[PDB]
């Protein structure tokens, strides 16, 4: 019921329903705006939007801790009072020492979740190929780091261990990584990138009743599944990774073509500048000045 | 030729040519890669995008200058050998000290040009009722800061000053302004949110042949005014506010509808994570690994 | 108890002692991480120093929310457990608007109060002349939008209610506008810049029993007052804005001017790189490291 | 001449003179006005002064790039035609990708030269135990990724090559590393914590004519070296990493003891608020608002 109680409602929905958590991915204000705007339970802050947006770069290890912690910060909370953000954290942008300051600093940003995963330090998008991933004993090492923050902060922030080792290691590697994760006391596992849909179903089989989180990327290299598959199959969360990254790209070339070629931008005469205010939180803003004896609107 | 020169490639398209600079509005990394890809010769910066986007909040005097140079300094470096970036730079964030900061700062992070409004501090979006400005002499002390600023760094820094003085004062009145303005050292003007194409007609031969820069807010509560039109009208530059923020919020919200209604994003299958990184730069990114003896691509 | 909690500490120590609060004023890392190895019941973040410190200039409204919210966010939690944080919020950086984003995020980074001016936006250190304030209506909106926003998310911060009327307007006018601060909900007062030791006894009497807050500048306008004279007086808190700032520049500037007359630095040896890490908190870091699993300390 | 133009300048001495440039170790606003105050020539930022102030933590590879440009950018660009910033960057924050995006930033933030080095990316301060480095291979991964950047950009950016060899692999790893890392375009070499003043004089022998830099470290575990000897020994450049941060810290405690002991803070009493304000660009300042027609001052 509090304010900054992301990672305590993302809990609850967790341990206390049997609800399949659906998260878009959001990158920016405006996707996570209008994602709060249509009611969505729960977010989910994409590394590779967010490197797209905020800096112009492909999904290559390029955003570190202070671009991902700043994304996340203004996204979960934008409504103090609003759904739980699960963030991307990547590797932990560094050893353990770097993976602790990341988990405290989401933690503190009142981020509900993130997914830490055990690709190299200078990793990639999951979807891309040559993807390498530290030993068992390494990823463990950031698994404790970030476990151990959490419980030294006294949080309820979800920490969902993801292994990218399918592509070089193979599924019983996977599934060995997610058990590892399970015992030093990640609270939900992410086989990232399945190469089918029996495979997923048979994952989320060998680690229940432990909660698993899917990974969908829109137009990837991984099977599509519905939200009622993947409901059916057993997952506890499902994220969009690139739900708005991908439309807000089509959306815009197709405007600047038009506009190149025509001369005018032609957007649904709808969206105009101050629905777009309201969707970014005018009537609040106009509220606090009001309220505060202001008569500037 | 050189990297880092926007200021100096503006400045020739407008002292060299007769050509209407048309610039999309831009207000993120993909926004900007976007416009980049299609070949569009000079880029916008819009606040209000900038604020919505960066901060998830409406263009009410939120952003400041950090976060608005911070966007502009991410934007106009994507390629250091691209096209020039005019960023908006609202009030100039406080007073003849702060104006002539925010100038240094888009000058050092190569930002080709921006414009300078007369609005009171407690600004807001310029197609917003309620708006009001400062007086002349006050608009004149941001004005000369900005000037002396850009001279004193010798630079090719294209300085727009912009009224915001039609809503509550009058045509004339802006006329005044800009005509001042201009004796001050600004480089081109900007009437903003003309009422009718007559009063935009008529404000570029009010001031011929110093140059005006038209400003297009779609979906806003100005007239349509065509590329076509605008070049006809003798303005000089054109820039599209809302060009991509608008779409993108479209897109953004129809397929996260769809997603929550049908449990499937939709997005059309040529938009892969692979393209949006193409975009974004991969294989400058890809051929830097390469080069450098790396082989990790 | 719990992480984070610095506002209910504070509130906690205002509340529930009749101690004089001591908040030595630190600007940075290094010296916040001094304070609290001195054990420093509570610390606090001067403008003044942050400006000088992070952005190399003089204390006239350069810093904004981004920069202030930024140091006093690193500054509240290099402890999670550690003394509460009171930071300088200036004027609110804007409009009521600004005033509310403000107080929320400082709020969430984990401030533990904050104090709140009547300058004009455009302000000044409160030590140098030519320094106007806004009318006691214009000001009470902002300690409306700041009460509002406590309340709003439910915190314990401590809003501190500064006015600087009176260098202009005189003693009468600073106590009215300290009262009426007071009704509308700000839990403590700071009347800045005292020209006299009995005219800082009359303004806590004038108030009493709301607390009041003394701010002590090194080597400034004002007279000096020990902490045990402060005590007598009846203050409840006491910030020493230069305590830091101040000593540090000396010892700079003369190793500086050692080395380069001498060609020698000369600093105590038993300043080490270590020690200084120590203080920094190289042992928190080595036990992350070891307690991961990790090997490498 | 020109504003922004420390890389031409520090390349001038180097290139131009036989002088030994010597760079106080700065690490913040205050630091580096300090500096220019007493007309050092070239100022030094050090990486683990910057962790510590900015940060409040040990220089264990938690300050990042976006820490590491932004203070830098802040640092070099006090007075636009001031004295050029030698800029650590550490290991460069990741892969090739990254160190040539540090380098492109570093440029495009008007920073005049930068040492590089081969520590594994969760590096640590030059003079603790335990430090292990890349092998020769991938070192030079991250020189030519670095090299090509700065000539991409056509730039003089100093590029300074540093090894941490020393401790685990000794001398003539050291000297190899030097050597490779010359041919691969790196303008000056570093050798990081020499062991004795001997082998000092030795690998500057070893390397002539190719320039290399001395790094003092104050109170750490190398040779006390003075400016005259290292000048003898025929470094071109010499840095003092914590001839800042160390004094301060020195200050900074017993001025608290005082406080905290003595209620008084006891700083020399011309240490003023003006004189700092003095010190960080407040007569600029003032001269911006006079000259721009303001009355503000
Ligand atoms: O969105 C993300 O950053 C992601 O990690 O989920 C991904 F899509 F890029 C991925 O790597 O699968
Ligand atoms: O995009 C902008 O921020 C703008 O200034 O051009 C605008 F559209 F918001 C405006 O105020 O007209
Ligand atoms: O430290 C501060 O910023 C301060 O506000 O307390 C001051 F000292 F600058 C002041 O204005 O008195
Ligand atoms: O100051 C620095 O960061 C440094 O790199 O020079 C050092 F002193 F920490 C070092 O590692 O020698
Ligand atoms: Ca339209
Ligand atoms: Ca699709
Ligand atoms: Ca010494
Ligand atoms: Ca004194
Ligand atoms: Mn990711
Ligand atoms: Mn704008
Ligand atoms: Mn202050
Ligand atoms: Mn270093």
């Amino acid at each position: 019921d509090e304010p900054f109680s992301g990672a305590k409602k993302l809990r609850h929905l967790l341990e206390n329903t049997d609800e399949l958590i659906v998260c878009p991915g959001v990158y920016d204000g405006l996707s996570a705006r209008t994602a709060m705007e249509l009611g969505f339970k729960s977010l989910y802050m994409t590394g590779a939007g967010t490197t797209a947006s905020r800096l112009g770069q492909p999904d290559l290890a390029i955003a570190q801790l202070h671009d991902m912690r700043d994304n996340a910060d203004m996204i979960a909370n934008l409504d103090p009072f609003g759904p739980p953000l699960i963030a991307d954290m990547d590797t932990g942008y560094g050893g353990p020492i770097m993976v602790a300051r990341t988990v405290e600093h989401y933690i503190r940003s009142g981020v509900a979740g993130a997914h830490l995963e055990d690709q190299i330090l200078t990793k990639r998008c999951g979807h891309l190929s040559g993807k390498k991933v530290v030993s068992r004993d390494e990823y463990l090492v950031r698994i404790r780091a970030a476990v151990a923050t959490k419980r030294r902060l006294r949080s309820d922030f979800v920490l969902i261990a993801r292994t990218d080792a399918l592509q070089s290691l193979g599924y019983e590697e996977c599934i060995e990584r997610l058990r590892a994760a399970r015992d030093e006391g990640a609270d939900v596992g992410l086989l990232e990138g399945f190469r089918s849909k029996e495979q997923a179903a048979a994952a989320v089989a060998a680690l229940a009743p432990w909660p698993l989180l899917l990974n969908s990327v829109e137009n990837g290299h991984s099977p599509l599944i519905t939200v009622e598959e993947a409901k059916a199959m057993g997952f506890r969360i499902m994220i969009f990774s690139f739900a708005t990254l991908a439309p807000a790209y089509a959306a815009i070339r197709e405007t600047l073509v038009r506009l190149r070629d025509h001369g005018v931008v032609g957007t649904p005469d709808g969206i105009t500048p101050v629905r777009l205010f309201e969707v970014c939180g005018l009537q609040d803003a106009m509220e606090v000045d009001n309220g505060a004896g202001g008569k500037a609107f």
